[PDB]
């Protein structure tokens, strides 16, 4: 379930391409392993 796109520069592909809909763009937001939406 890891999504792999840091070379992505010319083929342009998002993360799992999932967003909008998903807005996989934002990971839950966990700070981490272990964080959360808390976010200090």
């Amino acid at each position: 379930t890891y999504h792999v796109d840091a070379n992505d520069h010319d083929q342009s592909r998002k993360s799992q391409q999932y967003d909008l809909n998903a807005l996989h763009k934002t990971t839950k937001s966990q700070r981490h392993l272990g964080g959360s939406q808390q976010l200090l």
